[PDB]
């Protein structure tokens, strides 16, 4: 399925990804494609910051849902 991850400074990324998938793997793949280290990664989705060992599912994220990237850089 697809999903979205917006950061701050636009960057609308699109991920191929499985509901089973884990944030460490979601993570991954932004690598994969951005070029943003995971360990720089913090990705919020529905008002919440999204932790190492969940799965997608764990945080209701179905299809064409919207998560949003900042990294631990700028802080918040």
């Amino acid at each position: 399925m697809q999903i979205f991850v917006k950061t701050l400074t636009g960057k609308t990324i699109t991920l191929e990804v499985e509901p089973s998938d884990t944030i460490e793997n979601v993570k991954a793949k932004i690598q994969d494609k951005e070029g943003i280290p995971p360990d720089q990664q913090r990705l919020i989705f529905a008002g919440k910051q999204l932790e190492d060992g969940r799965t997608l599912s764990d945080y209701n994220i179905q299809k064409e849902s919207t998560l949003h990237l900042v990294l631990r850089l700028r802080g918040g």
